[PDB]
């Protein structure tokens, strides 16, 4: 068909006081749009695979080391497989920023890498580089880094710094990894207009908590 | 006097080598309790430290969502007790104390508290911005049962910081068998002493040399 933007959403909800009522309330609207996956916090993830295991094309997308990114490698490693173990798909990791304001590069690879080794052939691997806190240079760096790391994907923003994604930065990574590695817009996208426009800078992932009305967006862009 | 009840605290994301560099060198001038700093300089502050035995390397687990399990808060409560840390600051597990899951949030606050067993000080930030009255004393209730050392106010990343209010309400729940530390919003030295006098035993600061140059 022409293809919804709900397949490109992880459905997001990581508020510190986040209930159980409201995790389950996630998992269905994601199970009845087919969003490309629900993205929660460590401790819903066995809750978010035990509601969606009839829903193979819903992944379970938790966070690791966030979302500071200022934790050990070896506790973002294990975190990230006691995630899997629990039953996440896909994890997205927060960079060591200060490493990299540092530029201390082997590290911030070193970091990365420890995911994506503890994540190999188990489970999807995003990295956030929080652009709002980066110059452009060490954007290019960090995206760089996650390639030679063996990353998935890489992803602007976790929501709980200063800024959002934002279309140039999206074309600025898009252009580092090329077609190797996805890129996700995330914080800050607020309505369908604002997906549309990461996608056409050359989003290949969407995080966003108000997906739902942004694929209500798509079946009211036509309506009559 | 002041000044020993004060963990020197900088744990933005951004942060760079050369400010916990600053940041232990002001720990030492003043005599801090503690600097309080992201795991991964635990190791850094530790050395930068050795000489200086009476100020300690204080961090955080599960900073500062609180919503990870118990298996990596533990994992990382081992891992920065390895690094050179001796007291950790902990986030309890907010949607299980809203939850009514009190076996959840007991057992996510004991795995810290066995980790660090004979080897640091526990604090438990409950983050009393997202708690109701009734949450606040039922969260420092956990604590005590769970073997923590301490009960903290707020890990300055939700709602707001420390209130008068709040420091008598959980001081008066551990009694004074736990500290309490009152951390967010105190600024000036008149803050940190209205928290002191709601029998506040430590503060946590960005601004511990504003804090202390005001008595002296």
């Amino acid at each position: 068909m022409s293809r919804s933007i709900a397949q490109m959403i992880d459905h997001t909800l990581l508020k510190p006081n986040t209930t159980e009522d409201q995790i389950v309330k996630l998992c269905e609207e994601a199970k009845e749009y087919s969003f490309a996956s629900v993205c929660v916090n460590p401790t819903w993830v066995a809750l978010a695979a035990q509601l969606l295991k009839d829903a193979p094309d819903v992944k379970v997308c938790t966070v690791i080391g966030f979302p500071l990114g200022a934790t050990t490698p070896e506790v973002k490693a294990f975190e990230t497989t006691n995630a899997i173990e629990n039953g996440a798909t896909e994890v997205d990791m927060v960079i060591n920023i200060g490493a990299l304001k540092d530029k201390q590069y082997e590290l911030v690879g070193r970091d990365i890498q420890a995911v994506v080794k503890a994540a190999e052939g188990k489970a999807l691997t995003k990295v956030i580089i929080e652009t709002s806190l980066l110059t452009e240079e060490e954007k290019k760096a960090a995206c760089e880094l996650a390639v030679k790391a063996g990353a998935d994907f890489v992803k602007t923003s976790t929501g709980f710094s200063g800024g959002g994604a934002t279309a140039e930065d999206i074309a600025l990574m898009r252009k580092v990894v090329g077609p190797n590695l996805g890129v996700k817009a995330s914080g800050g996208v607020r309505d369908l207009s604002d997906a549309k426009a990461m996608i056409d800078a050359g989003a290949t992932r969407i995080g966003a908590s108000a997906g739902v009305a942004i694929v209500n967006g798509e079946r009211s862009e036509g309506s009559y």
